[PDB]
């Protein structure tokens, strides 16, 4: 009953974001601002978890699933910057007034050219309210999310702009990624692997990445 | 049942110590040597603790709950420094290379006449490979633990020794129970309080807490 578990996380001063069934009967795996809570259906009692699937091919942490839930509902509101011919995927957390992210985006042909596709989301080290959410905020409202973002890092002026994009989610789902600094980077697998890392570097890297997830 | 979770805990390598009921039905709790794990009757999830009831008032640690049957065990290995009249009964962890331990314990004789008895089990910021470790095992090996614990403090020398004490298992108790720094206060109920508080806010705080906690 998501009613009796949104009052008892109330009446501990807990807001939630998502409610999912947990694959254990009676519970539900709950995102919540003090992370991911497994909570029985009558909101009694709460267990912090992770859980994990022990019954498979394989031990599935079931929190970091509910995590790449919201990472996957929050696609809508990346910027994409796709490689020609595609062989890997990242998703990097990035804020305009980082300098290693100022690199890494000047070096956006070279990642792209070696087939690394590269995703973006907000993240302000400064936290929210600060000059550069609000700048994040223009970038990702513009009516081209690319050119507004090239623009920026060129040293231009992005137009300000509003939209339905709440760059406290993209803060939120980093910090409670585990995201410590910027540029922080997502593995498709769902790996966090925070730091930066040049294009050949990078490209030598998701290989090893990929043939070690794949044991080959 | 009994087997399948001990067939789910052989896969991790894990031994169980305990197969305990759990107030959620269709799982079990599970003292291992990883710590307190919630198993699913099938033996198919692992849910890491700790569990809340947040049925009542305030939430209660479920899991600290079930461990006091740990810490009474350890009964005969603390170190007691009893109150004349006794009204609270709180058990501390301790190291003799912390400060604020060493400022909570120069008072112990203030807390005893507000009618707190005071029970040391130790715990070694540093970890069990420590100085800390080395003069505490001492400390509890003694003929006398009390005096030899005050001895340490005031900076006396210990006579060496050693014995069945193990100090890892107080360390192992305490990290379970979320002892994050020291002092570290365990309620007669398993809330863990960590911190230093003066014998006069110290039983302000208890006495608020028995009240907060009961209901009168």
């Amino acid at each position: 009953d998501d009613a009796a578990i949104q009052q008892t996380l109330a009446k501990m001063g807990i807001k939630s974001s998502d409610i999912q069934p947990a694959p254990v009967a009676g519970m539900k795996t709950v995102l919540t601002n003090s992370g991911v809570l497994y909570i029985t259906d009558d909101g009694k009692h709460i267990i912090q978890g992770p859980m994990y699937d022990v019954s498979g091919t394989a031990p599935v942490n079931v929190t970091n699933k509910m995590l790449l839930k919201q990472l996957n509902a929050l696609e809508k509101e990346m910027i994409v910057y796709k490689a020609p011919q595609e062989k890997h995927v990242i998703t990097v957390f990035t804020d305009i007034t980082c300098g290693y992210c100022h690199k890494l985006h000047e070096q956006m042909a070279d990642y792209n050219a070696l087939g690394i596709t590269v995703r973006y989301l907000a993240f302000p080290r400064q936290g929210l309210d600060s000059d550069a959410e609000k700048e994040m905020k223009a970038i990702w409202c513009a009516k081209d999310k690319n050119k507004a973002f090239d623009d920026v890092m060129a040293g231009k002026s992005v137009a300000p702009a509003s939209c339905d994009v709440d760059i406290a989610d993209h803060y939120a789902l980093g910090v409670q990624l585990g995201v410590s600094g910027t540029p922080a980077v997502v593995l498709s697998n769902g790996t966090l692997v925070p730091g930066y890392q040049p294009p050949k570097e990078m490209k030598e890297f998701l290989d090893e990445h990929q043939k070690m997830t794949s044991g080959k």
